């Protein structure tokens, strides 16, 4: 079971958008230019596999999703991973999939704290995983 992160948890400082995109892009070998591109759910799905290999149905993830309904499919895969791992955060899927900056940036700030609380340092080939 995962370590949960709450608003009352003591965590590292929030990241700038620049540093947050650097973390995503460097860790997953991606080239996101905007935080709202996290609306597809695919990066979160991959980060869950990196934290807990086998927690996510990676073969079902649509890594090249461009339509809101596909984003929803990816987020349902993420939700199933959260449930498997005892993660009690409610993901605001309906909001995130709209692809707006503020909601997407709020969730990723939480997600990065969740990631930092659970990451074991393992090597991970995010390209080979896709």
């Amino acid at each position: 079971m995962a370590v949960n992160v709450y608003s009352t948890s003591v965590t590292s400082d929030n990241l700038s958008r620049h540093d947050m995109l650097a973390w995503i892009n460097e860790s997953l070998q991606l080239n996101l230019t905007k935080i709202e591109q996290l609306c597809s759910g695919a990066a979160y799905c991959q980060f869950m596999d990196m934290l807990f290999p086998g927690s996510i149905a990676l073969k079902k993830v649509k890594f090249q999703a461009k339509l809101e309904h596909e984003y929803i499919q990816n987020f349902k895969i993420l939700q199933a991973g959260f449930k498997r791992m005892g993660v009690d955060k409610i993901i605001p899927v309906d909001k995130l999939v709209k692809g707006k900056f503020q909601d997407n940036f709020e969730f990723v700030q939480w997600f990065k704290k969740f990631f930092d609380a659970n990451y074991d340092g393992k090597d991970y080939d995010p390209v080979a995983a896709r």
